């Protein structure tokens, strides 16, 4: 019955990066905001990646050090792009199996031109059924 | 040169549980107190287990080729998990784990590896001392800026 | 233009168990002669199964799961993984290297028309023909 | 009450090379003494890399997600690296998980399940290499528990 809508993360919540934000900016946003990762946006707020905590996780013969001059400086390098994302509108018990299928930490919800309206964690979902119980 | 132990949420600080807890007390303690997991201990406090949000994500109230004995297997952990009244319905039993003296790095490189959100730190007797998740490494990570 | 058959190892060097197999044998076969995995079949040589030492290794409510304890983990037939990944001797040498570069898989059985064990390609095979040819 | 060092190949037995060390030898050398893979060092001793036969497989003459940018390039380039290699550091995986001789060999076990590699390179406090321990090893020691 109940939706994605009705316990996302809601928007004004959400600490957003843009490709162009940079990753030390990312890193130290994440660490400060205590999030283990950030959404990340256009300038109209469409959603078009996602950066984890574990992708900066991760970042920490001429093509690789031409490569290595080149990345390791902003989050659209770093993010991968085209998330996995759901409706407000999305069935909660539907978003919970696909959290169980992907293991993805986060849902980011879009609207349906893309826009970036929340994100669903793992959290969201489980402090959700400990509020429907109660 | 640094270690678990360095930056390892400590012993005292940790929230744990048990296998005989139940479902609804060790959801209420991860909402209430907002961790992402809780180690499961014995009575002498060995660690025993490890029990994620995503153990909880399967329950019935919240959701919904191989061999003989791996598709039986994984049906009955399903089922368990699926209508799991009690933490050992649903943990992951003997986790991996780090000592407080591994090397910082190669914690890193098991999570990298792993994916885990956290591993648990014991000493050598198996009880529990800890607990390095992601966030820790990487806020290592920014604090070695320096 | 070689081939599984040029490079596999055949038939006759080959350690097999059958779905009846006690799990315990296996184990001892396993570790007694080295290797890394057997091939499973029936009495025909019919290729039904490979059971790997990683299998063995893994299997090293309460009712059900009991119950599941005591029917499955005894003989191979339960253990092994069914409908193996395999080749034919005409198979690409490349080819087959391919399909362990994707697989993952230590070994590809080999099999004839009829289905039968014919021989085993492993990693080390498409190796050690490399040296081979290389020199 | 077992550990690591209880079954696994001990430093005097092991067959290593290092980074600079061509391919030509290294395959040489796997097949010659067989074994699945070779611990990589340097000049210390200390533990760089592990080159496996399953890296072997990806060689030019042998076998011829989506996500970001970063690590796609990464991905290609290695897969580059591979192919046409000529030394071990072109094959290598650097930095690989290991374990200590005083690690408890189930924990061991544990991390061979879990990650599903044929061997945990094993090194001391200093990162050196003292042994390796397999799979193979493994499973003799749940047979030695014929006791
Ligand atoms: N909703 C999503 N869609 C696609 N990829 C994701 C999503 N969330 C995280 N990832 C990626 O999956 C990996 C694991 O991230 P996490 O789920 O945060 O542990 C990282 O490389 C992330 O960038
Ligand atoms: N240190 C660990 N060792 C083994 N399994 C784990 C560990 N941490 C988490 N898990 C399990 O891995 C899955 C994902 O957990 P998480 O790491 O919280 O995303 C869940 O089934 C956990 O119970
Ligand atoms: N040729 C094959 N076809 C299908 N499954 C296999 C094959 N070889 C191994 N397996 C299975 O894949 C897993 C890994 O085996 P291994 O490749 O021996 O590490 C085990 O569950 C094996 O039983
Ligand atoms: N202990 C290890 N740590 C990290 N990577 C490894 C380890 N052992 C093997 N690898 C890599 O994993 C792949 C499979 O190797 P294998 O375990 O030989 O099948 C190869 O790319 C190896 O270089």
């Amino acid at each position: 019955g109940y939706t994605v809508g009705d316990f996302m993360t809601p928007r004004q919540n959400l600490h957003v990066v843009k490709p162009s934000t940079s990753v030390d900016d990312a890193l130290e946003l994440l660490v400060e905001k205590k999030v283990t990762g950030l959404p990340v946006i256009d300038d109209n707020w469409t959603l078009v990646g996602v950066v984890s905590d574990y992708d900066l996780l991760a970042l920490d013969n001429e093509l690789q050090k031409l490569i290595s001059k080149t990345y390791g400086k902003v989050v659209g390098d770093l993010m991968t792009p085209s998330p996995l994302v759901v409706r407000d509108s999305t069935n909660l018990e539907d978003a919970a199996r696909l959290l169980l299928e992907t293991k993805f930490r986060r849902l980011p919800v879009v609207d349906a031109d893309g826009k970036l309206i929340g994100i669903l964690t793992r959290g969201n979902v489980v402090r959700a059924a400990l509020q429907i119980k109660r």
